[PDB]
């Protein structure tokens, strides 16, 4: 299950989950994922560098749910993996 | 003079510069400012960790613009230095 292939209206509640609870999560799930520091300070360059990150990611096949889940899993964010979970529910596809 | 003292147009403008250039320079100063690790990601919280930054450090005495501009320096952001100044300029309180 590729994250490109999700409606944007899931898309929204991952960039609304980090503007409203904790926009810290990200550096940690780069950490995991092995991105390069330089990365890091190309995200930062935005107020909101879970938007760069989550395009960034998708140009690439490794953008599986089961590897971000494996990631937030290691980092001890499963909190965020059941906010995820219980927020999929929506409405239309546009 | 002291940050604090400063009107609201040119905080919006410190804001603008991070939310709309690069928005990784609070990092190196909380560092250069000497800040515990769990200040940097109590900022994080939110998408616009300058908003808190600077609202936690117009608090304190420390807040002067002698102190920031060290701090600038320090982190070799001068460029930063010049683009505040130039804008110091302004004529529009709120």
């Amino acid at each position: 299950g590729l994250y490109s292939s999700l409606p944007p209206a899931k898309r929204e509640e991952v960039e609304k989950l980090l503007n409203g609870s904790a926009g810290d999560t990200w550096r940690h799930l780069a950490g995991e994922l092995g991105y390069q520091p330089e990365h890091i300070d190309s995200f930062t360059h935005e107020a909101c560098p879970v938007r760069a990150l989550l395009a960034s990611w998708a140009t690439q096949d490794s953008a599986t749910l089961d590897a971000l889940l494996a990631a937030l899993r290691r980092i001890q964010r499963a909190d965020l993996v059941e906010s995820l979970c219980s927020e999929s529910t929506a409405t239309s596809p546009v």
